């Protein structure tokens, strides 16, 4: 792909984070802690899952960023509406305001309803995410495999400002402690 020139500098919004997440000083890395991280509750925090939003809001234009997923067993990545539900249980779907892919139990899937199987021959260590607001497109790229396409959501109905979306996943196994990291431009 040739989307690299739309690169944006994403930082994580501490206030949106689940209370078990640990965000680095530079706001560019996040991981699951082994306990509550001693923060106050607020209406922005994702309560049920290890999720956090980027601070940036997008309502026009073309945007690109990259995320490092090295040695993780489970994660979700993409974008979401600013107004997504924060509390309780919900599915990641465009109907609920999410445009995402994930790794779970050694398979990759797109967050459609119902979910779509992805075909990835080279397990990615870094994921590229491209958003074209005007066109209604969210695309995912395998940076480890020379930028090959993973998935395109088209005919997206964003219906609001978009925020970068992250889920570090649970660590029930002891094999999923590694962070998500925003990769440098
Ligand atoms: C209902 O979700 C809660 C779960 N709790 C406890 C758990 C942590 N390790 C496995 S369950 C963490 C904060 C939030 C994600």
């Amino acid at each position: 792909h040739h989307h690299h020139h739309h690169m944006v500098h994403i930082t994580l919004d501490r206030n949106t984070a689940n209370s078990w997440l640990i965000i680095s000083k530079d706001r560019r890395q996040v991981r699951m802690g082994d306990t509550h991280q001693n923060v106050s509750d607020n209406k922005e925090r994702f309560s049920n899952y290890p999720m956090v939003l980027g601070a940036q809001r997008f309502s026009s234009g073309k945007m690109y960023w990259e995320v490092d997923v090295t040695q993780k067993e489970a994660w979700d990545l993409g974008v979401c509406r600013d107004s997504v539900q924060r509390k309780g249980q919900f599915s990641l779907s465009p109907e609920n305001g999410f445009w995402t892919i994930w790794l779970w139990q050694d398979s990759y899937e797109a967050g459609t309803s119902p979910q779509t199987t992805l075909h990835i021959q080279v397990p990615p260590c870094q994921i590229g995410i491209f958003v074209d607001y005007e066109a209604g497109v969210v695309s995912f790229y395998n940076i480890t495999d020379h930028g090959s396409l993973i998935y395109t959501f088209s005919e997206c109905v964003f219906a609001g400002p978009l925020r970068p979306f992250f889920n570090v996943g649970f660590n029930y196994s002891g094999g999923n402690a590694a962070p998500l990291k925003l990769c440098p431009l």
